[PDB]
């Protein structure tokens, strides 16, 4: 009975309308919702440091009431089975949020524990930080629903994978482009392409960057680590192709002058600074909604 | 008032001790009734080397408490190495209400305790691990009712912290403790003598035996623990052999009074100390044991932030 | 505008009054002011760490009901993966106010041209401004008022502790003297802004390498380490050039004899300061260290309302 947030379609359709509502009545009162108050104790732990996964989920933890216990990368699982630490953990915090590379390891540890795993960032998937995406453009446009999403540059890393399942579980017709050595994992793709049946959304995967932003309501990339990405790039020559009132996103760091240029970050389209804003606001949602139904 | 610290398990005594685990379990049922350190006011928690579940246990519980602890890893200069050990003990008692420590020798907790003015509590050390005690006698009471007149053996390496603070804790609560370790492998002959004239106040008695179809007969605790420690592993031993015929097996708890528990000090090396159908058994209280660590922590820092 | 505090001339002598104020409040009440409720972030920024600095900084944010974010060195550093500038952004977004340990101060002065919260240097390569509240909160307590009184400085006089005991020194009206040996002396800027700032305040400004004529007459003697980690490897010889310069009991002796001793803690007993003056009834150093609590506590609130 208890509910795991591991990658973006665990999260119905309905059950994502939900945590996208709820995050934000948690931007306009951020701490109206005390389920940690005590504190109760949440897991944040990293196999590999990320900073920004670190002050977002740290605070939001806090700001429920509760006290996160972050353990750096100076592993779980060198000193005893995850199994044996996922029970322990079990009888410590409330959740366990976790960075860690391969999906084998979440889903091993999400079997075992008995309190909601969530997954900060993996190699497969960053399904938080599109929650804030989506929260990002909800924001800036309204309806997600039947808008038109393009996201540019690799299009096999964990944000390709999780703009595909977490954008069409939001009915947005999501495009990928991408060149050739570095598609959508297969398996990812039809996964999207399944949940878009539902939603009325669609996945397009494409070589052509000129295409993909050529009416896009929302226009995303993200660092390419170099040739076969340069023209893919979000300079405002591809924007110019997009809707009125486009709006760009990137969740960072940015390396400006590679995937993106000053003038489309710092530009009228950009909502990269509410985008980081709202990692706060969207992982907490997801924190109250994953509590209550656990 | 003088200040109290808790460096090994006979530094309460047994009217004491008794105190500090029905506190702890009153604070297990009501987690949040105690705030002796709202403000916050603040508790360092220091590792010479690092301990997540030490970490996790006390983090939470000084936060329970309305506490803040700071927490100060061995990423940071080792205490005694950029200034003296008493010039930190005296900062640290300008700014924190108490000072959990993880060290090795036990001399450094005796210096340190020596001049702080707050109470200075072992979190765990190379000779003792009284907090991990503190948890098993809560298990076992929770289990079992009155600690007075039990029996419990431990199995494996009779010097280590583990062993030494089970003589100790265990004798201060009444508990009759055997501990079954091979030649060469046996109790501090300080910390058994200790051991033997506390039991001597409580009734308990000291065994110490290489035959471990014996110490299991009969008794009502069966406790375990890695036969190696990291500081070991360089030490030049077979840590294998000697201590094969000191698994807790099912062979070896069906032995045992047939109510008995299991205890064991995170982590567990299954297939060495002891087996799998033990760990994950009806007997196995390891799980409640790791939970209780939190719990007992929580009533010993109530207690002496009360009496200091 | 926001107000931040990278140098200890950031404050106006009458604004550096009013924290010294809020200071002896918190000490007494120390969690009567709560700006930070919510709780609201504050962010803790090392490029290098500080344990003292760290331990100091989390639990008066925690008082204020705040909720510390520290970052050790072990993160990606500041500037190598993103732009300062983009990295102030996303902080102000986060955190009420940016509590940063670093080096130079020209990355100070970038985070805090663009961060729209108050930015604190927690300790840099050239000041250490928030200590020398500490120290001017410990004098008041031991000596009454600030003004007038005569303070000398031993050791390495370009130091952060030398140059923002001459800064924070001469804001408070205290007469400053550095007794250095040559090749060690103030930076020539800060030697300036201080002898600029101490025309407002009465104060005085004194550079010498007679270390007997800088004790002579002193109210307070302060001294620090010899060397910094980041100047092991700088190739001088770190002790024969500061050997004269130290605090010991013979020094103390040509002080006035009420005189109080300072050093930032940690001291290496033996080299710039004995064992002596460290433990004898001049030192003030176990009250010093204590502040840097309070004073913190007080910068921070002082800067949060008035940003
Ligand atoms: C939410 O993330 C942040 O606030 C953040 C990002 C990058 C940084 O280098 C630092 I320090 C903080
Ligand atoms: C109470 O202890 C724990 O919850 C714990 C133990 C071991 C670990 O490796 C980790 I991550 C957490
Ligand atoms: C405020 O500073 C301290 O309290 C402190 C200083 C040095 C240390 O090694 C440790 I642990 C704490």
């Amino acid at each position: 009975v208890i509910r795991h947030f591991l990658r973006d379609d665990d999260l119905s359709p309905a059950e994502q309308a939900e945590v996208l509502e709820l995050a934000a009545e948690l931007k306009k009162d951020p701490v109206s919702r005390r389920p940690l108050q005590g504190p109760r104790g949440v897991a944040v732990i990293f196999d590999k440091n990320s900073t920004r996964t670190r002050f977002s989920f740290e605070l939001g933890i806090a700001q429920l009431g509760g006290h996160a216990v972050v353990v750096d990368s100076g592993q779980l699982g060198r000193d005893e089975t995850l199994q044996d630490t996922a029970k322990v953990l079990s009888r410590y915090v409330d959740a366990i949020v976790w960075r860690t590379f391969g999906q084998e390891r979440l889903d091993a540890m999400a079997s075992v524990a008995t309190v909601p795993v969530i997954n900060a960032l993996s190699d497969e998937f960053h399904p938080c930080q599109v929650l804030a995406d989506l929260q990002t453009i909800a924001e800036r446009k309204g309806a997600l629903r039947g808008l038109r999403l393009s996201y540019f540059g690799d299009g096999a890393n964990n944000m390709a994978h999780s703009l595909l399942l977490g954008g069409v579980t939001a009915g947005i017709h999501v495009t990928v482009a991408a060149p050739e050595g570095f598609l959508p994992d297969p398996s990812v793709r039809a996964a999207a392409e399944r949940r878009a049946q539902d939603t009325g959304a669609s996945v397009t995967v494409t070589a052509d960057a000129h295409a993909a932003a050529a009416g896009a309501d929302v226009l995303v990339t993200d660092t390419w680590t170099v040739k076969p990405f340069r023209p893919f790039q979000l300079n405002s020559r591809l924007l110019a192709l997009a809707d009125s009132d486009a709006i760009v996103l990137h969740c960072l760091p940015a390396h400006r002058g590679d995937e993106i240029t000053d003038a489309v970050m710092d530009g009228p389209a950009s909502a990269v600074w509410d985008e980081a804003e709202n990692r706060l606001h969207a992982q907490k949602a997801l924190l109250v909604w994953l509590l209550e139904r656990s």
